[PDB]
DNA sequence: CTCTTTTTTCTCG
DNA sequence: GCGAGAAACAAAGA
């Protein structure tokens, strides 16, 4: 999941589980609770979910006044709301049981994580990760963006994927953003001119906000419609609608990369 | 059979 | 520090 999918999930969870008391917490895979499963179980049980927030691709459960549960879904994490008599499925790892249902976390690849953090430790937590600003006109300052790009010789695609320039892009939407802004994914950032940087900046906010509005690209968060709007990602060999040009796939710093070479030259 | 594909952290050199 | 890319892991596919 990338930011739009994670934001979709956050909204669905906000509608359903906020206000509910955690009756118990059970795990078949406690290793994904990085801060310690017994501790999390002991602290959160009996507490009421007060809210759900998000920061980049991180979910933040506000549980009680003093605790935050930071969940990351990584590559394949999925939440679903189920009745209490629901059977366990093969890649279900964690369950948060309420009086009238349960929240189950599943993850085929077991990459996803849970971290129990104090409320006053949430900002330090994200500072330590050097998470960049949220992809909004209010938070995503073009000038800071411009300066970070000029001071770096990194390739633009892997630099955007680092979460430090701006939070929330993953492989899908970075490919889409660079196509939209007509920038080659291997372009060194200190080579970008001001006008490209401006378009890139606006593109990042436009693509992500549109994907959020369409419910993301597609068990919560599975009814998204952004996958019909994708111009390049996963469309290797198809047309760019540029006079017969086709989408190429390459590897960039180990990641599959879809782009239109005709439109995205260095 | 083998190897490659599909977020963040970590290791290498 | 760098930057690339394998590994945490599973499953599918070539
Ligand atoms: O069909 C098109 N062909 C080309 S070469 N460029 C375009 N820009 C928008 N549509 C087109």
């Amino acid at each position: 999941p990338e930011l739009p999918e994670v934001e979709t999930v956050r909204r669905e969870l906000e509608k359903r589980i906020v206000g509910q008391k955690i009756i118990s917490i059970e795990a078949t895979y406690p290793r994904m609770v990085l801060t310690g499963f017994e501790q999390l179980k002991k602290e959160l049980t009996g507490k009421t979910i007060q809210g759900i927030s998000r920061r980049g691709k991180y979910l933040i459960f506000e549980i009680g006044d003093d605790f935050r549960l930071i969940s990351h879904l990584r590559m394949e994490g999925k939440y679903r709301l189920a009745t209490l008599d629901a059977p366990r499925e093969k890649h279900d790892h964690l369950t948060m049981k309420f009086a009238d249902g349960q929240l189950i976390y599943a993850d085929v690849r077991k990459f996803g994580t849970w971290e129990l953090i104090s409320t006053d430790q949430v900002l330090p937590y994200f500072l330590k990760k050097k998470i960049g600003p949220e992809p909004t006109y209010e938070d995503f300052d073009e000038k800071l963006f411009r300066e970070k790009l000029r001071k770096s010789t990194k390739k633009i695609k892997p630099y955007l994927l680092e979460q430090t320039l701006v939070a929330g892009l993953g492989n899908i939407y970075v490919d889409e953003v660079l196509w939209l802004a007509k920038i080659h994914p291997e372009k060194e950032t200190n080579q970008l001119i001001e006008s490209s940087i401006h378009l890139l900046h606006d593109s990042i906010i436009e693509i992500l906000q549109k994907a959020i509005k369409l419910g993301g690209s597609s068990a919560l968060g599975s009814t998204g419609k952004m996958q019909n709007e994708l111009q390049v990602y996963g469309k290797t060999g198809e047309k760019c609608s540029r006079c017969g040009a086709e989408i190429q796939k390459i590897k960039v710093a180990g990641r599959g990369t879809h782009f239109c070479p005709v439109c995205q030259q260095k």
